[PDB]
């Protein structure tokens, strides 16, 4: 038997087992510096992702693969990430995925099993986990997770940034009160007007359907802007995941503002598709091509 | 600009863009008959890990890598899988790990900081997601996620003691938490060793129990306090107070084969909990190494 | 009608007003860039106090105005600080000290009025707030509250007894009371004295710990009933009847160093439930005088 | 090492400290006497504030101190007053206070980093109990904690006094039913009619945006008032704070009513400035002439 | 067709009907003026009964009515007094009353339906509404309903036991219930018997506690509980299985002076709680006459 | 010292106290029989009362006392009856009735404070209790309380009963499900029609404004017929209890329908009084003179 300690630890009873030695601040200071550093370094984003399911991690996947230069901001407000996607339906754990996504697994090197017209992940768990392996393996990515977007940053008749907090004081606001912070999309100058020698970051939203703050963006824009809440309808696989990819990507009537995943259904009130998650991957890439055209201008 | 679809789709407004064709059922066949059949092959296993947190994952991905031939049948309580390794302290992402435990890092290929003595991941979520990818992709491992162990299998006792395990008691972890409100029964995970007249088999290896579902949360420390209240020849210790010398020290070697009971391994706080160890808090190196070594002895008794 | 901004404001209806312009990220900067030097500075502290109630924050202004030089670490698990004291009882305002406490308020610069053997101060707050103030001016005090003190850092038995501190184990408030609900990590806040190896340096003072957290809400008496959990020579008293002539005399001369353990200190109604003593309900002499009280054996031990 | 006992108590173990003895009736009898004493004084009111968080503490300040013979009743829901600013941003310490605010910090003697454009308290907390210290201290303002409005007192087509009760108690009102008590305003006869001899009292309200009774009275006015409740908007700092201190005072449509802090971005659908409060102590300072204006006519 | 305001109404839509004219203030100062003149009479009171259920206000009007100079204080924690003889067994309506408590109804003017050995008021409302509208009426009886007594004031020790009662210690209700969530302080009802230095005044008459806080509920025998808990001599014995015959019997002979404490005196169901008896279910003759039989012993100290 | 057994009980420590013995099963028929025959007597009912506070007790006194051949059935949600007035406001004990209320204090026997415009019942609870007494030794007036009026029973375009269960049920129908019972209004036929010959019954809605059920039939009957929930309006005493008075009695629009107390406030937008209850007594008296002159009609 071999592990990877087997040259180390050669003692059956692992008797000669050792740490190095360790004072417990030297292990606080070392992880509350580097928070600092990330709140700093960020605190000017240029892509904000709202939302790490399927879609946000798919979208950041490819953003951030294409433009490794561009800081790409996280916020999940769950402890996991992962969203809707550790399992299949009804709690049980096949993946299904209609072609063309499979292109996608094979680009993160995803296994799957081929059934023709759809290929299924033998767990969902399996698709999440590896993409949040590759995602978060980017220099310039950052997951703020345990973090809640509870409004947005504008401008006078775009959007301008997020208003973040920890997920636990955000559900708590119906009982003293607890104040926000903020982060901000590049493109302006330190009297917070427009510095057009900078180009504008963007906001993806990407917070689903679902959950305690289901279609987060999508509420706040409609309840701001002119603009309605679709609503969700019914499950209808061929109509729902080919309009959520065709329908994904930028908002019209917000600037520098971009949807994908579940969220595009609730706001143009689209079919729904269920256990099956082809749409979700796809979007997120639809999206990511939008925003990356976005940059490249 | 350039993505998967690229070579399929032409059109800047996707138009032409368009999954193959699907029936509602399809789906849902594809999905339930696989289950079953995860269901129908892991109903009896060779190992079952309950807690698919830093310090079981990190033992599934050592038994299961040096023996892809055994059936690992992973239960974790929680939808997303991977316990209290999705974050640091207070909220915080990095997550350090103190020397030799980077040597595990580098076999999963988890870039890191190096620090001298000890070395940070730049996020928990990179180590546990890493981990996670890499134990799925294996091909008799199972993760039975949003599924909760809430009482053992057994058999009577013997001269290795009280308690001898036989496998684990099932239910959706939805279901568990609503016990205490028409009953619901649960479903059961044998271990192998077994005949059909449910009597030992002694040409064939007993089967495991790894209990690795820490000290914290709704079920924290579920095998420890079970096997406790089952034999009261033993007591549970209580986690003291946070000594990150003594506890990471400790965890590591008191972790593997549980004195009282045969066949019954444990890693990570709940060996904590159980034995009355140290605690470490923010610091992740004791929980990979308890696994390891864990993983070493199962192997050996599979050997 | 005069107020700050009458010298540039003259327009009756403000249309003249303005602030300088601002970015956003200036302001999220501005902020979290001074909490982690908070963290960072504070990360080993001198003195260690748990809860900001009347005691906890009257033995820091004691410490603290004393020796402006040692870092004072108060940890409050409210977003307000201030505990019981802004109150007086069955929610009425009126805050009424026994004399000698009058020489504190008198200190502090908080009015009062004189009833002979004892004092009332209009509101419960006025006291509060007044030594909330001058505490949060002095230049080494740090109030990190809403966040929790959830353990004890500790170091093996010595002759001094069983429970030896070394920190506290730390979260947001809000955290700790989510975990018995993905499990989170706690942070660590160290006492000074111990080297880069985690042992004692005998050349440097050991810091202490002052517990202040009451006898009453979610988190009460809380490192009485840690360091008895953990010791189990020593038992938690419990709170006894209200009796104001016993209760508040022994609550004063009970407060300070706690014989079973080294560098910790207790006041206020903690040592109530620790050691067995009476309350007294709606009378706050003792709260304050038994922080003097604490504060005076700190300060000594620190001399 | 000393301190205020150090002529007093002489034996290091405290052996010779003794309080004076007393007995526990004579302690309820002095706390009791003088709250009936609170209530039947301020049971007619000059200046009523509902809410004592920033904006409400920062215009009670000017109020009282400008006119200590102004009977002025500050009602706080929480048992503990300063509502959000015992906080900076996501849990964190800091408050910063664009300028010209820091010349309200000078006035109240709270110290400050200054950083140009804006200053920094170091911490929230600091701010606020300095502030509720000072105010307290002021002859003729009383702190009812513990204590909410739960409506309003009318006369036919004006505010003239509040409904009251134990916060815990308005908390049950969903759960045998509790009535409240009054807080009237000066102005009128015991027929209940206007006595124009008199000036009239006012209410200010600043009970902000959060919370489980936040922007009451703007919700209560709305309720009964042409008027529209405008729903706070995006987060952005310079307009935000520009308009809630200039919209702040006197609200039009209902005589004697006055508003400030974040209840008027409620009221007025204005942007929110997030952690940043020099608008809440400066829209404070205005409401307070506005209001001192009213008293001095 | 004939009512209150039949001389002063004549117009059939009442459009002639008015009220004189008032201000709000009076009203408010009418209330608030009365209770501070309760809180000042009563706060040193010489019989307080802990909870106005059937037992509590048949003893407070065998009490009050016997001695109307006596300072009667009745501290119930619901907003509504009665505790549980609003309504007989099963949400059903009757009272059935054991012969000889029929007598007490005679007394009280209640009317009842004779069945020989036993009686029947026809609704549990109906004897509860009476005999507090005839408590209520007595010129030095007070009751505080929404207000919870949550501890007891005591002396030390003397040979009359371990616990020696001087008072209670109480909150609104709604607060207390809020306690395990900024803390909030009680006040103090003290009994009479001790000088302005706290100490006791043998020439005085000591006040007395009669506790008849039933055995359900979020409060249930509050002071056999805290009593047993401040005094380790003694322990909770239990309320045991439903026998009428033995149970009514019992809780009449067991109530009145409690053995080990000084000036404390217990009814009702609180008796059996504390004594180990019987329960007797929807039959109430035991409550009433136990209160009799308090009340008896009670005023035999007083006399 | 004298009490009821002083001639039977002998000795000191009460040794030769005893009851009569029983069998368990005696008392659970005495009980049950007795509450079956109430269900089947008021299963036809000439007057519900729904809500049984200080305007539905009020009224309760004046119809049963006028008319003690007439079934009264009150249903009351609560266990303990009362409603709001066990205290005064803010939890004080003192009762606020203004004059002529006191004619009705007088005339239950009731002691009070005179202080000329006014009167204080030393305490809310001996008001509500006396009242209480009183009723319940009325010969046809029977107390369901634990009951909760859940819907009405209707005849096409009149009241015709109304829909009840136990309260515990009503406050679990969120979460297997459990039918109502009901009680019906006198002037019907076997066969569900109208019996001429019949004068038919009425019902009195007295729920209050506050509470898990307030305002129950006003809700109602909005609900279902041309009228909307008027809304109660701010405190205002003088005209709050000169409206409530007033418009107390039969309900325009849905024959055979009365209100009284606050429940007319909600339903007609009037003011609210707080912590005064002669309106509460007197709207009862009058809404129970307009149901007196129906059934002697
Ligand atoms: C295909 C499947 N079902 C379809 C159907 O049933 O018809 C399905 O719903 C998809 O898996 C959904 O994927 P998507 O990426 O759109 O959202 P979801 O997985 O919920 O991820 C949203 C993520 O967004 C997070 N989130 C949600 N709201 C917020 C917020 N305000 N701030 C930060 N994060 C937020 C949330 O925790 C979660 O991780
Ligand atoms: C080092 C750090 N802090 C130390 C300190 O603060 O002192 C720390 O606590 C570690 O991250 C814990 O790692 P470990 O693998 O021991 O447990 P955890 O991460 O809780 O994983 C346990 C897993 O086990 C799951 N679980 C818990 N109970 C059950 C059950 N009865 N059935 C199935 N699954 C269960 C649970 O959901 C979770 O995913
Ligand atoms: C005299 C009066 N009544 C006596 C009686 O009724 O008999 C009375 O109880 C005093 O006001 C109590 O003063 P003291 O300073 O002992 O405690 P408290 O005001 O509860 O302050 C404790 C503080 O400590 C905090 N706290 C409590 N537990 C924790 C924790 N684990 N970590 C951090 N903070 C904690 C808590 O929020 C609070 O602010
Ligand atoms: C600048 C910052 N954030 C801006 C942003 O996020 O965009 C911010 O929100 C300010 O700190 C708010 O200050 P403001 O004085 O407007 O309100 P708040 O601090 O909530 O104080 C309100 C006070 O009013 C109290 N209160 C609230 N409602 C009531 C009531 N009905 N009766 C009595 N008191 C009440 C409440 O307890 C609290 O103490
Ligand atoms: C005979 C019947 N059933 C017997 C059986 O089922 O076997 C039965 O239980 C009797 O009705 C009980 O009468 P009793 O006077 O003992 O108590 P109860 O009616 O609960 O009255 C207690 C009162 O006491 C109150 N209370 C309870 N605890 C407290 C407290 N700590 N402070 C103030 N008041 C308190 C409570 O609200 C209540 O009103
Ligand atoms: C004057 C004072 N305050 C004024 C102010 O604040 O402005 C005040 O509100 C009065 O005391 C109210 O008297 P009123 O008789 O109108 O109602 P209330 O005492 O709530 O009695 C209603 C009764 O009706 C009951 N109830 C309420 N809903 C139902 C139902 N659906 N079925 C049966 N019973 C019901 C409820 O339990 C209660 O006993």
């Amino acid at each position: 038997v071999t592990h990877c300690l087997s040259d180390i630890v050669k003692k059956e009873d692992w008797s000669d087992f050792k740490f190095a030695p360790i004072r417990e601040s030297t292990v606080s200071r070392a992880m509350t510096s580097r928070y600092f550093k990330d709140l700093d370094k960020f605190a000017v984003s240029d892509v904000i992702i709202v939302g790490a399911g399927s879609s946000g991690l798919s979208a950041a996947y490819v953003i951030a693969k294409n433009r490794p230069d561009l800081k790409v901001c996280i916020i999940e407000s769950s402890v996991a990430p992962g969203g809707g996607s550790w399992l299949g339906g009804q709690l049980f754990s096949a993946m299904v995925m209609r072609k063309p996504a499979h292109l996608f697994l094979q680009e993160l090197e995803i296994p799957y099993e081929d059934e023709g017209d759809y290929v299924v992940v033998k767990h969902a768990a399996l698709f999440i986990s590896t993409v949040l392996s590759k995602v978060l393996q980017l220099p310039n990515v950052k997951l703020f997770n345990a973090t809640c977007v509870e409004d947005l940053v504008t401008r006078p008749p775009t959007v301008a940034g997020v208003v973040t907090n920890w997920t636990l004081v955000t559900q708590a606001h119906g009982t003293c009160s607890m104040d926000p912070n903020v982060i901000e999309l590049a493109g302006y100058k330190n009297d917070g007007t427009r510095d057009l020698s900078q180009k504008h970051g963007v906001i993806l939203s990407t917070t689903g359907h679902d959950g305690p703050f289901g279609a987060f963006c999508a509420k706040r824009i409609v309840d701001i802007d002119n603009q309605k809440l679709g609503g969700m309808k019914g499950l209808d696989m061929n109509h729902a995941e080919h309009d959520v990819v065709i329908h994904s990507g930028a908002y019209a009537g917000v600037d520098n503002m971009y949807f994908a995943g579940m969220e595009v259904a609730e706001l143009d009130g689209l079919n729904r598709m269920g256990p099956t998650f082809g749409a979700m991957a796809l979007s997120g890439v639809h999206a990511a091509e939008q925003i990356l055209k976005h940059f490249a201008a």
